[PDB]
């Protein structure tokens, strides 16, 4: 049974989260009409009832497409650099198996910054970096580690250019919007619908004491 | 429940399309069993209620393999130009985003021409235009409009090469026998199932006055 | 019905695959939770009644992840060489198309060697030979055939290294570790959990008479 209702509607991640290795910004939402799941299926194989695995961390602000996909579990017990990549210590059942080595290895978490969009269908490998800001276009193989307000797209993923200037970049990691008051956020709402970044820092400069 | 009987049969356009933003030729079918719905649920945010949206348009004598998807509703209400990419707007649930401004910006319509071939899990991005006889490789993103006769792979889709010659691509351009009278395709159809192009064209000349 | 309980669990080719036109080699696994399907599904268009179709063979100790395809059946009556690419022979339906010819052509068996790793959502074009000790990236389209211990990714997908020195990959090719008896490679296990390609050959060289 779908989870959601329409394909015009998502879900905020607070809502429907229940893995307690996933921890999720206000506000970001998963829209998954066209592949049935709820979000904590996005993220796939992360186990949920221990501490010791990469984690998945979403900032706050952030939109996720339909069947987006966050690869987790490291190398799932793989390892090209042994003469073999079959995962023998996994397949205990086999008792010719039992002197088998753990291939496991962790890649470190997956952390998707802020304000950050992020196309149906884009699948970020193990252990991926995303700045804040960054678009990943539909259908992006993430392999490598994102820079703040890049956009990309691709399979492997390449970066075509960046939303703003250095300058307003600059700005806008120097701002944070993002973790400011709901009600400056509310205050702030029409220069945030705009491209007026100068303007959003000077409200900023004008209210931060 | 699949809406497919066989992965070896598909269904006319025709037949399963009820969205009324979507408008499809004679004989164009989709074949959709290894993903379960049909045609209308590859048009991506199709709002099939009203005029003033992007339509999809598919010609006649097309081929659509299963999983192909065209994405529609323009930017879905993100603009990357403006400070965030977050829709505001849509999210009216929370009443600090009540002067938010709507960011959504049409596209045009996405336009596939007659006789082109969609391979499995390609996906179209908005506002694309394919024209008469394209191939789209299984797995394109179409980020780009497509030439008419073209050949195109990957992600992002690039050109391969064209189906024809560009003497025999004009042939075809001029006689458009996908639009010829149903006996006319009949006394052609060894024509047609043949890369006697030439030929073909001396048949257009014969019957056309 | 999901056929896996568990994403953190596969299931042996051998006892899930019922079409008789795949054939696996000894412990190799689908591991397909996040798709829901079988691995016979996995062999997109492969008719299971007939000899005179191209045949997909697996070898042993292969890793296959959720949703990777084999695309099968050629063509599928499509030839781009061809007036038009739309398969009039499979449309009989219409009597219109009565005189269409059978575009078919096979491809050639789809050959996967042994040790490979198949990534997620890969998808394996008709024809293709991949090698003995492959790693096929997640999301590669494989368009071309693969050489032994190569690993690649992308779409189209290309190698971006291998996985040993030449030197390496020649003691694995000639030792055949998949086609030892279990005893050898239950002896062997510590030997293939690890790098140490040269003492696995030693080894091989200890117990081969
Ligand atoms: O969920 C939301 N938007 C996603 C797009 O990111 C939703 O799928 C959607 C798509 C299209 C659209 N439209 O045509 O305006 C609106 C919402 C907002 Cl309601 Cl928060
Ligand atoms: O036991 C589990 N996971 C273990 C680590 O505790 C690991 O992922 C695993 C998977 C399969 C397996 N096996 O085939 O027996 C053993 C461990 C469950 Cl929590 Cl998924
Ligand atoms: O994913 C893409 N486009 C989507 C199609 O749903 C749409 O055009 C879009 C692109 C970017 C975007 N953003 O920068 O926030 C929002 C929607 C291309 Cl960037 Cl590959
Ligand atoms: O406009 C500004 N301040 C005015 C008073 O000069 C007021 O405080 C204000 C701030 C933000 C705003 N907004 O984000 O829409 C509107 C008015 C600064 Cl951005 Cl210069
Ligand atoms: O639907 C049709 N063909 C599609 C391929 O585009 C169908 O999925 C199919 C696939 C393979 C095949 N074969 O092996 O001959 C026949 C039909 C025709 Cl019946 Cl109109
Ligand atoms: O009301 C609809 N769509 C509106 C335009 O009329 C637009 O797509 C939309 C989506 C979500 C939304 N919201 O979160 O309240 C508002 C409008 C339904 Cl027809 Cl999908
Ligand atoms: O999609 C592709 N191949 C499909 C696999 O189902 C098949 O080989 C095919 C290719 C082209 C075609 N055509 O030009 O009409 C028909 C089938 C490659 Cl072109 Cl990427
Ligand atoms: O073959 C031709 N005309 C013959 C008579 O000369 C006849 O009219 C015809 C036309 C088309 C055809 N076909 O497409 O198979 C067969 C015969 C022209 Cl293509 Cl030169
Ligand atoms: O099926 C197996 N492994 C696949 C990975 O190829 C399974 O999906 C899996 C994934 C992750 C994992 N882990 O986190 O350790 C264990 C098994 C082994 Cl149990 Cl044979
Ligand atoms: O009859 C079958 N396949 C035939 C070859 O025997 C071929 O794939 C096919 C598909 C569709 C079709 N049709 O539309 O009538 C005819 C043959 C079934 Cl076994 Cl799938
Ligand atoms: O598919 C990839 N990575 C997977 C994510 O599940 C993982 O990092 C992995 C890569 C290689 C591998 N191997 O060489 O056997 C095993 C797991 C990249 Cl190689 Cl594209
Ligand atoms: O270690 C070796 N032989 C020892 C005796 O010298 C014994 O036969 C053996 C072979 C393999 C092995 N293993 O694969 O772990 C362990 C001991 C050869 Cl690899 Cl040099």
């Amino acid at each position: 049974k779908n989870y959601f209702n329409s394909p015009f509607k998502g879900e905020l991640l607070s809502e429907q989260v229940k893995n307690p290795n996933i921890r999720v910004g206000r506000y970001s939402y998963y829209s998954g009409y066209y592949h049935g799941h709820s979000f904590d299926e996005c993220a796939r194989y992360l186990l949920p009832d221990r501490e010791d695995v990469d984690k998945l961390i979403i900032g706050s602000f952030c939109s996720i497409g339909s069947g987006a996909s966050f690869i987790m579990a490291g190398n799932q017990g793989h390892q090209h650099d042994w003469a073999s990549s079959f995962p023998f210590f996994y397949m205990q059942e086999e008792p010719a198996f039992s002197r088998a080595l753990d291939a496991f290895q962790r890649a470190g978490d997956t952390v998707i910054g802020n304000d950050v969009w992020i196309g149906s269908e884009a699948m970020i490998m193990p252990g991926i970096k995303i700045g804040d800001g960054a678009v990943i276009g539909s259908r992006s193989l993430v392999t490598k580690d994102v820079e703040p307000y890049a956009i990309i797209g691709g399979n492997p993923a390449k970066q075509i250019k960046k939303r703003f200037s250095d300058e307003e970049i600059s700005l806008l990691m120097e701002m944070e919007w993002w973790n400011w008051p709901l009600d400056k956020i509310k205050t702030a709402m029409p220069l945030l619908c705009s491209s007026n970044i100068f303007g959003l820092h000077k409200y900023w400069r004008e209210f931060a004491v």
